[PDB]
């Protein structure tokens, strides 16, 4: 549980911080995972992308 | 008390996504993982909704 759930938890919660820091290239990890993180992954990748949209 | 959570997050980072800004971000009280990430959520919504 701490290293397939919690881990990428806490990874993808410091990707949202540094996209929310104005990092709008930060890696997103995890997006080919089949379960709820990869739902997680893919949806932090679609806000990053709609945010370096609207950045201009 | 993972999975559901977890999706409901993601739901809200989709409504962040589409220009949504007044999502109401849930579980930012908790003390595990899931505290963590939804307070990440609501840090980043507060700064667009400010900034915008
Ligand atoms: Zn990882
Ligand atoms: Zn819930």
């Amino acid at each position: 549980h701490m290293s397939t759930i919690t881990r990428p938890i806490i990874e993808l919660s410091n990707t949202i911080d540094k996209i929310a820091e104005g990092n709008l290239e930060a890696e997103v990890p995890h997006q080919n995972r089949a379960d709820e993180i990869g739902i997680l992954a893919k949806s932090i990748e679609r806000l990053r992308r709609s945010l370096k949209v609207a950045m201009e």
